[PDB]
């Protein structure tokens, strides 16, 4: 028991020691991102979960020239300290230069890689007034990291941003071929060493070649000629390993996994180790030593497989897993949590996210509603509705609204309301029995009806049976009804199966979806209504989930397909029912998501470039942030339910017609294994619709009519 | 018809006002009522609309300080009189300056206003138009502001009241440098009745304070010189009830409260004794002498004297079977569309009944239920153990052991905006450490939550209507004794009881009571577990919801029922209760609830270390939740503890305890489970706002008293 262990994770916050002399000493709070090359820190991220538990991540940095013993000190100091706090916290192991997507989300000023250390004679405590002339190299983009460089132009070169700190004068160059996105960030590692490390008192000149002050060029001397500035497969796959100088067992050759083969007895190792990371899972009735030498176990499995010395380490105690640790993992339950608040483990980047239910009446006043729903609006706008024929937009008969063919597909062009700025969506459905020149043509007319209105459109495709929650609501009150297959083209009608069973699903929002599937019965699920019609009689299955919007939508099926239906409640029915299917089986009744699927998967932001053939996606880590979005790039906004394309207005033309291609290849290399019918959609810059901005806490309306660069150097240079 | 006014008396719902002129009653111009000279007395008959179709009447007669005792006289010759020209159906009151009932003040909530003058000196409410002014009040007073006339000079003036000088076209409000902003938003109605109603709107307001004073001012009263400083609780549970004769004397029926209802026999007349708290109450039999009845006032006055109360002892006289809410309170279990008597200030709330669908459309329906929503919302629940929340297995959400205490975060949405409920539940059998480990820990999390959520305490066994619907369609079920603690598991007792209570919205709550047949009601379902069989008990009264919720507890029990009829039972049933004796049979209130025990606001503080409420009269107003204030909203269910932001620290800290104060001396002898529900300015839930008509969210973004002077400086 430390001292400084009881001080630790007390309450909601950020705490940062570094380890000096096998000793805690806290970081100065307005310090915290600077890192000593040298040296090793401890990190410890409190969340307060909804449920009232904290919830601790403890991270370890070791810095490229860390000696071995405060190395290993590090280690030693966060496994004591997840004893002191009862074995619950998530633990990391952080190197500099690699570190995780959530240690780089706490720091969204950058990092600062400094020379020096403990065994050099360096602290980060300093004098009131103290001699600077240090020089900083600023590269990457999603986390912006400066590193401490010789003061001298060999450090420079073309492409990056450079700030040499002058003590009371900070000077921030840009090289001549940075593009104007590095500049921005670049520049709240200026503002940071201005307000945190000078207490404002500080000044920040910005310059790049060929506009240097003298005060810069008596430092570094006359300027030379600078020189040029300076693998998405690999996350599909993944195998899970048994844990027992201690040997390894394979359990499975390939993901997703059983959740059952995680014993409690045991530990196990997740090898995802081909992108970068592998997670080590405490057994709650493990051996003591086994839980305690996780780190060390870790280490050894690098080792043996021969995989970087820099991939990235997190040990999670059974219960409170991590929810991209779950995803590897088929159908993933926590029996706690269908109530209380909440799951095992809250996302720190979505922690500060108010919650907000649906109301339809007051949906066109919170953005914030908007995206926590998928709703845009309330379903009630404008809208016209085209069946594909050959090459051809055909219109629906508008009576027959709402129903939708298997083997067709279909265009519709929807207005939608909310705020102050209106928009509109395509969607483009394609069935699963639409014949694919159709398909196809469908895809090609989408992208042509989006440019003929400017190509300010929202496009989003969508897969017959996986029926995004914003297009359900467009049909007043009536449900979308889907049959299997079959055509409304007005050519060859053709004759309903002898029996057909329909799954009739609700969204947040009251409004329901009507679904043929096989009439067999491990397609039934206690969520839904269900509606099944014989020659011989009409039946409407409820399940014990299923609620009063579900049996509405329900019989108003019955109302189309000419019918009387027999109320029947699950598990508790007529014996003519199960014949009609052929025989019994097990179906899956356990209970969906709804509103903690944000807490299970929470909204990820990416970048994606398709440059010299290889995909390859960025994850962008911290808080949600409209300042992110790159204009001259390409950006992934995954919501689970759907996969945002946002496309920046100055981003290359080969991106923007891939744009749907490249959502396409994120999802099938997505280690989830997610439903390959995952609705994507295309949002151009500047008309974004609310489902998406309302994910971005402090999105401003008017933030791209000021250039984002030229408006952060008023702000300096005033 | 003894009087010609007598026949426009009493015909349509509304208030009338006579002044008693020469022994005559002669009307009070309308858009003047609530002027009052003190040297006269007035009559003053409401008559409100009940919920049947029938008129009720509350007869007051109003006496001046400076009033003529013939002219006196005379106002109560007329109380008597008319009540006889209506039929002996009205409740009388005798109201004087300055100590009037809460009744009479809720009919003018623009204030009263005390004139100088009266029939002797030659004064009328008729006045011709144009006319010179040059008149100065002096407006103390909070719940009902008073302005008394006061003569035209500084000496008049002190530090910390309001005072308005009406020069004619020109009203000057002056408000003393030490006057709290409350009473200054309140002297400006006064100044206001005075533009619109006495100056027929042609007139200006013009409000200052010490030491800027117009020359208009100055002029009328002089160089302004220094000036001077401004100028219970426990009395009201006792109470004693008396019989009259007859010279006149009493004797005693019984010795405190609450009184058998039996005790009044219609035979005689009865004086209800609340004097310590300011009134008393004279029941007047069905077949009394008429002789003894039309002398109930004079009976009323020489009760006064015997006992030496003060003169301006609130009088009020009430017929048998008109009797009003205040006074059948003092009895145990009163019983009698509507009731006998509507209070006025709920006379015109609209009756909404329970549509879970639209709920959240009403909040009148919300308050009018005690439902914030429809219950289904997140919630988290966790079991208090030792000093720690601790979270319970969402297998048993909905079941509470009597043994622990628990604290329910929930989220609720209602129209367009989003409250949280915290619910402290403190089992009868939990242990005052972890009760009290509960009390901190609830206030703990609302002061980590911002400070906004509401708070409501709950002891086992009076659970409110919301809490029991937070369960699916599952029942609240409730545990005598034990813990759900992971530890120490119990063993249930040998033979068990259930009662299973259902609300307006459908949601049901199962109690353990004592296995006995006394704990029956025919109003519910009950559930028997015995060590040989279970049977499922139903009441005439007990009705669908009921037994859904009484099953779902067998299947919770792991046992069969047997469905048992009341009055039609095996005799294993009654065995398994020892015995047979009487029970509850008399039907609930429901409907009718609100009726009985209409909702009550009081502000209360614990200023001087005494405790001390103050009703405020009249229609339920947004506008009397004083920002520096803590009131009390008692809908008798539930205690809404109302907590201003501008109020002191002693005073937030102390809301808890103050609604506890404020039950344990209820003269009713309420139940000291009665669940208490704090509640944050701007942050008020649905279920409180719904009772205020004319709610605005708003309210207090422009601060009241700049958006007032506003209007006037128009």
């Amino acid at each position: 028991e430390h001292p400084e262990f009881l001080k630790a994770g007390k309450e909601p916050g950020l705490q940062i020691w570094r380890v000096e002399k096998f000793d805690l000493v806290p970081v100065p709070t307005n310090l915290y991102g600077d890192f000593f090359t040298g040296d090793a820190y401890v990190i410890l991220k409190t969340v307060q979960l909804r449920n009232g538990n904290l919830q601790y991540d403890l991270h370890y940095w070791l810095g490229n020239e860390c000696s071995q013993d405060e190395s290993g000190a590090a280690a030693i100091f966060t496994v004591q300290l997840d004893d002191y706090l009862n074995g619950r916290a998530v633990q990391h192991r952080e190197v500099q230069g690699f570190e995780s997507a959530t240690f780089l989300g706490y720091f969204k000023s950058g990092l600062k890689y400094k020379k020096g250390g403990v065994a050099s004679g360096f602290k980060h405590v300093v004098p009131n007034e103290v001699v600077v002339q240090r020089l900083f190299q600023v590269k990457r983009r999603r986390v912006v990291r400066a590193t401490e460089v010789p003061v001298s132009w060999e450090s420079f070169n073309n492409g990056d941003c450079f700030i040499l700190d002058l003590g009371n004068n900070i000077h921030q160059w840009c090289g001549s071929n940075s593009n104007r996105y590095e500049r921005l960030k670049a520049t709240q590692v200026s503002k940071g060493i201005r307000d945190n490390e000078r207490s404002g008192r500080a000044r920040v000149h910005v310059s790049e070649e060929g506009t240097e002050p003298e005060a810069m060029l008596q430092v570094l001397g006359p300027k030379p000629a600078l020189p040029a500035g300076t693998d998405a497969a690999n996350r599909k796959l993944a195998k899970l390993y048994k844990v027992s100088t201690m040997s390894v067992s394979l359990v499975a050759d390939e993901n997703p996994f059983a959740q059952g083969a995680l014993k409690s007895e045991d530990c196990f190792i997740l090898d995802h180790g081909k992108d970068g990371k592998i997670f080590v899972w405490k057994g709650k009735q493990a051996n003591t030593e086994e839980r305690k030498a996780a780190l060390k176990t870790a280490s050894d499995f690098i080792t043996k497989m021969d995989y970087p010395k820099q991939t990235q380490v997190s040990v999670l105690p059974e219960g409170g897993e991590t929810p991209l640790f779950k995803q590897f993992f088929k159908n993933w339950r926590d029996p706690d949590q269908t109530d209380g608040l909440g799951l095992s483990y809250l996302s720190s980047h979505i922690a500060n996210v108010e919650r907000v239910p649906f109301d339809a009446a007051t949906l066109h006043t919170s953005t914030a509603m908007a995206a926590q729903h998928g709703m845009d609006d309330d379903g009630t706008g404008q809208k016209q509705i085209w069946r594909i024929e050959g090459s051809n937009k055909v219109p629906v008969d508008p009576a027959t609204y709402g129903q939708f063919y298997g083997g067709d597909s279909y265009i519709i062009l929807y207005n939608y309301r909310h705020g102050g700025r209106q928009g509109q969506i395509i969607y483009n459905w394609q069935g699963a029995q639409s014949t694919q020149d159709e398909v196809a043509a469908s895809a090609i007319l989408t992208a042509q009806l989006d440019e003929e209105l400017g190509g300010t459109p929202v496009q989003s495709r969508v897969v017959q049976g996986k029926e995004p929650a914003h297009l359900m609501s467009l049909f007043g009150g009536k449900p979308m009804i889907i049959y299997k297959g079959g055509t409304s083209r007005e050519g060859g009608q053709t004759a309903p199966a002898s029996t057909r069973l329909f799954q009739v699903r609700a969204n947040s929002a009251g409004a329901t979806r009507a679904v043929e599937v096989l009439p067999k019965a491990g397609a039934l699920n206690s969520n839904d209504a269900f509606v099944l019609k014989t020659p011989s009689a009409a039946y409407l299955w409820v399940g014990t989930g299923a609620s009063e919007a579900e049996k509405t939508g329900a019989q108003e099926l019955l109302r189309v397909l000419r019918a009387q239906p027999v109320q029947v409640a699950e598990g508790s029915e007529p014996d003519g029912f199960w014949e009609a299917l052929g025989g019994k089986a097990a179906y899956r009744t356990s209970p969906r998501l709804k509103d903690k699927k944000m807490d299970a998967h929470p909204p990820r932001l990416f970048a994606c470039s398709n440059k010299i053939g290889r995909f390859v996606i960025e994850e962008v880590p911290g808080e949600l942030m409209q300042e992110d979005l790159a204009t001259d790039d390409v950006m992934l906004l995954d919501t689970w339910d759907q996969v945002f394309v946002w496309v920046g207005k100055d981003s290359q033309e080969e991106e923007k017609t891939e744009a749907l291609t490249s959502a396409k290849r994120y999802i099938e290399t997505d280690p989830a294994n997610r439903d390959r019918r995952t609705p994507i959609t295309v949002v151009k810059q500047g008309f974004e619709p609310p489902s998406f901005v309302g994910w971005f806490l402090g999105w401003d309306d008017d933030y791209w009519s000021v250039d984002p660069l030229d408006r952060a150097m008023a702000e300096l240079a005033a």
